[PDB]
């Protein structure tokens, strides 16, 4: 029964802090006069940084851990990835999906992630993975709040009974409506698919998260429809456009015009740096574009943007340990957000901005909130990112649900010396 | 009571000419045998060039003289200009609009302009500026024939009650229906907005003048809809596409295909060189595009194109004295219309071509026409343009309404010498 977290640093605050817990909530946050001694019912943050939990705003738990089954994505493209997945989707079972999803979820718990939005492919007359994931959501609830997106991987209009399958997924309980307009057979299907998506979200009162313009095509502008529909319906906060990698290739004048709408609409954006750097630029020879959306410009304009991992060992990404600091590291480099302050503030892109994207209400280190928080063995955001630190403790509802004993490195010179990389 | 203009040159004609006036009209035009002596009731053109009055086919009298109020357009872009104007539009009053409009109108009278088309922003639930401008039109009528365009600056579909406000502006008496399809939230709104514009123009029997593709976006092709709708309705002469700066960036094959429609449709084009050179190319680094529409090619194809000033000391242009020869000078340079004949014929782009754009019937130096004409202290169009001459006399209905006594320059060398720059 934890009553207190002691010796904690807080981003943008001086000195150490004590965090009081009561009935699974944060009751008070008080400055310390100095380093406090450990007491019973206290958790020692050891002068580490305390932040709300990491968020994964974009992952595919139904595809996770399937890379190479039955074939590998040779070209490393989005489009071959979808073909490889279709082969694997034909082999899906209820137990297979739950086993793989739980494998990745456990890594996420270990990595201080307590909020996860997973897309699940509902281009499947059996809805096997969707129904299994609805179960996983209930099973993992003590540790992770899981959102499920009904994601029509093969299109709403371009796949047999796609719209009916999408609606059935919502009826069954999916939290978010997805779409994939750039993968529809025609631009017209793409636009119409978004109208159907927004109509479904309003009918069932659900969130929207579109795989939007994930393609190096300067003519792929489905994002303007997503934002306009959100604005018309006054539902900006409930709407996310994921990827928008085509925006990397837009001319500047169109982008400037578009940004007015993006700001007015209030929609959210997700960039997925690990996967984007791998899948984008694949049709260039040299020079090769980076292919990540306009993260720097969005931040400058006060548009909410955040980072997801997207894929863990699957047809679209052969790596991953589901680590958000690793995602952030890649994102800061590729987006050239490399000023000291930008790097230090980077934690926001995998915490607060992502919580906003998921429309979370109970999130942040503040009195009255659930005691959901993590402790990093680092002095600040810059230090955590630079040293790629693990999560020392993850606390949920005032209980410890994960812990890492950090590695210990020693060099043997004229005498043994501990190395902290500081 | 002027009965005659004597000692006049006419474009493309030899020697001097006498212009007879009767009841505010031109009664006859007769060749002179030589220089005639001044007589009572005669106006001496002093061997200057006589042409019909200058026309301003595109200006914003509601925004004129507001640059820097309350803030400056820092980026020098169309899009920031609109944001700055929105701030100023919130401060508009009836007297403010009339005072500023009249300030610029007086400069125009002084500059030999007797026909003016002003756009007025009707994205305003109060229609303050539109109603004030309807009054100004009546007040200035003895000196300038003013056309008012109901211009939905913030979009027809993308602004609250935009369509109803646009229709109310026409009901109140606006001469021309405007639109701004490239500023609408989506391409679909852009296209639909033009359908609504043409429907309104047919319902009220009005002209159309669209701010069309004023953006460095090669995908901005609203001009083809404007031309197709005009062609379908058989109303080409009544339709104008302003700016079309995106055409500067089109590929050549599409442009060739498009030009067939532009010619068949018979619509008019306005280019605005002073403003276009300033606002366009702002999203390029280097090299930087010029950004003016395809004026040279239009002229080669017999498509009617003309030049406007667009803005005078406002959020989109920090300069101006409302001078059409200055506009022409910029246009000839940027469009590279720099052959001797092209420069000499340049006056057409600010007289006859513009009169056609405004659909004027009573215009030109010909017997039976109103005695509306101006006198330039120049030998021909080339001379007028090269020396940037003022207007010596402006005559309207056979009465002098403006006059300039030209500057006199002297250099003091071994003796005083007059300098005429010839
Ligand atoms: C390591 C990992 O991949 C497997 O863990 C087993 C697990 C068992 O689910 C129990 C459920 C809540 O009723 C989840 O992890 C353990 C619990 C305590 O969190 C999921 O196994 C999936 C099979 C049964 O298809
Ligand atoms: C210099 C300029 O900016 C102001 O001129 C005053 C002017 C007075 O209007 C009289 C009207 C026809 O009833 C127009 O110019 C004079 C006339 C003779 O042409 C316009 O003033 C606007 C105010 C009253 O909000
Ligand atoms: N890269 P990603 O987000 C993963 C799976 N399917 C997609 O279409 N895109
Ligand atoms: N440059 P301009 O013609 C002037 C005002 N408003 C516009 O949208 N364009
Ligand atoms: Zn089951
Ligand atoms: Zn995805
Ligand atoms: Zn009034
Ligand atoms: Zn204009």
């Amino acid at each position: 029964a934890l009553q207190t977290i002691i010796n904690a640093r807080l981003p943008g605050e001086e000195g150490l802090w004590q965090i009081h817990l009561q009935d699974g909530k944060i009751s008070a946050i008080d400055a310390q006069s100095g380093v406090m001694p450990i007491t019973e019912n206290s958790l020692d943050a050891e002068q580490g940084l305390v932040i709300p939990p990491f968020v994964e705003p974009h992952i595919h738990l139904d595809t996770t851990q399937t890379a190479g089954q039955p074939n590998w994505n040779q070209s490393g493209t989005l489009f071959e990835g979808i073909e490889r997945w279709a082969e694997r989707k034909a082999l899906l079972t209820h137990d297979d999906v739950k086993q793989r999803a739980w494998q990745t979820l456990k890594w996420q718990i270990a990595n201080g992630i307590q909020h996860v939005r997973t897309h699940v492919d509902v281009s499947d007359a059996t809805l096997t993975a969707l129904k299994a994931m609805l179960e996983v959501k209930q099973e993992v609830a003590p540790w992770i709040d899981l959102q499920i997106v009904a994601f029509p991987q093969e299109g709403i209009l371009s796949y047999p009974n796609g719209e009916a399958l999408l609606e059935e997924a919502l009826r069954l309980g999916a939290d978010v409506v997805g779409a994939i307009p750039h993968f529809e057979f025609t631009r017209e299907y793409g636009v119409e698919s978004l109208h159907k998506t927004f109509a479904l979200a309003q009918k069932y009162d659900r969130l929207i998260d579109v795989h939007c313009d994930e393609i190096d095509d300067e003519q792929s502008r489905f994002v303007e429809t997503v934002a306009a529909l959100a604005h018309h319906e006054g539902m900006g906060a409930r709407v996310t456009a994921s990827h928008t990698t085509a925006m990397h290739s837009y001319n500047g004048a169109y982008t400037s015009r578009l940004f007015r709408l993006l700001k007015m609409s209030g929609i959210n954006f997700v960039a997925n740096p690990l996967v984007n750097i791998h899948l984008q630029g694949r049709f260039d020879t040299y020079p090769k574009r980076r292919g990540i959306t306009r993260v720097k410009e969005m931040l400058e304009s006060g548009i909410n943007v955040c980072f997801g991992h997207d894929d863990v060992f699957d047809p679209w990404y052969p790596l991953g340990t589901a680590n958000m600091l690793q995602v952030l590291h890649m994102g800061l480099h590729v987006c050239q957000l490399m000023g000291y302050g930008q790097i230090n503030d980077g934690l926001n892109l995998i915490t607060h901005h992502s919580a906003r994207t998921l429309n979370l209400q109970d999130y942040g280190i503040a009195a009255g909130n659930s005691a959901n928080l993590i402790i990093l063995p680092a002095e600040n955001g810059f230090d955590a990112l630079r040293r790629q630190v693990p999560v020392r403790y993850s606390v949920r509802g005032g209980k410890v649900i994960a812990s890492t004993q950090p590695a210990q490195t020693t060099v043997y010179l004229e005498q043994p010396e501990a190395i902290d990389y500081k």
